[PDB]
């Protein structure tokens, strides 16, 4: 019921003749673009634009319109990919304009920096450290506490859906399955009972932490995702600690993977706790 939602064109509508489309960013289609005056200043800024494919079904146009209204409803936060404007009027294609994250998804970035990482550390001069990793974790937690306060469940929280921007700002994206009230990231109650709550997102956040402190490895390495895996997960079997974690961060993963959803930390508690780890590293 996010079709009903209002669209204030005065606030959001951006003229199509001030958008210059660039290279595709993959796969609905996302394209890199240049927008003049989208923050109301006299500047040409790089943005990302979701538009439709050459087919134009009603359900596809409905879906994208729903994405837009959900983003308007959610509101702005530093640690989500924010809406800048949209092109919705009868002139041309439906286009949703968001902030461009120039480094792409966090899983891929982290993988590309495995020989450019050192923990806690004589002027290497470009490398990732534990500080960065804990900083990214803290930021996603902040983004999730925000989404939780807007009464959303993400339902697909994974490093590939975290985007990296300039100045080490990470942003939660993919709100196409965000609701109001892939198995290796899924909580047991969501696997077995089909449940989704903010506390199920906490479990996924735990898998995301494992992804961060493995530098973008795939969860449950070499494990068959079958009826046994789900047995083991129900029982209480968990991933071992990844290669680049601290003890404290692995403990937080285990906490997020509590069997009882109400016994997992809330995102506010994770923001508190991760904030303390960040300052302890520093
Ligand atoms: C993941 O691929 C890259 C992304 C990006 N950067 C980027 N920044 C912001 C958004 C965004 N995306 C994909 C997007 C935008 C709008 C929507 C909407 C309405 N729904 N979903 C959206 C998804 N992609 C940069 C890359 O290399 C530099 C990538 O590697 C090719």
């Amino acid at each position: 019921h996010c079709e009903r939602l209002p669209y204030d064109a005065s606030k959001w509508e951006f003229p199509r003749d001030r958008l210059n489309l660039g290279k595709p960013l993959g796969r609905g289609q996302v394209i890199e673009a240049d927008a003049f005056g989208i923050d109301k200043t006299a500047t040409c800024r790089t943005v990302a634009v979701k538009m439709l494919k050459e087919g134009a079904t009603h359900s596809e146009h409905r879906a994208l319109m729903s994405e837009l209204k959900i983003l308007i409803h959610i509101g702005h936060h530093l640690n989500v990919v924010n809406l800048l404007g949209a092109c919705t009027k009868p002139g041309g294609p439906l286009m949703v304009i968001v902030e461009f994250c120039k480094f792409g998804n966090l899983s891929t970035y982290l993988r590309s920096k495995r020989n450019e990482f050192v923990p806690y550390k004589d002027l290497y001069k470009d490398f990732l450290t534990l500080e960065h990793l804990i900083c990214y974790s803290f930021q996603v937690a902040k983004g999730m506490e925000f989404l939780a306060s807007r009464k959303c469940i993400h339902r697909d929280l994974a490093a590939r859906n975290i985007l990296l921007s300039e100045k080490n700002v990470v942003k939660i994206c993919d709100f196409g399955l965000a609701r109001d009230i892939p198995l290796k990231w899924m909580a047991p109650e969501t696997i077995f009972d089909r449940v989704y709550t903010i506390q199920s997102d906490v479990w996924s956040f735990g898998v995301l932490l494992w992804e961060i402190f493995s530098l973008g490895a795939s969860p449950y390495p070499g494990v068959k995702i079958d009826e046994e895996f789900c047995r083991r997960l129900k029982e209480g079997t968990r991933m071992r600690a990844p290669d680049y974690t601290t003890p404290e961060m692995y403990q937080t993963m285990l906490d997020c993977w509590h069997g009882e959803p109400s016994q997992r930390p809330t995102f506010s508690e994770l923001v508190e706790h991760l904030g303390n780890l960040l300052q302890a590293n520093a």
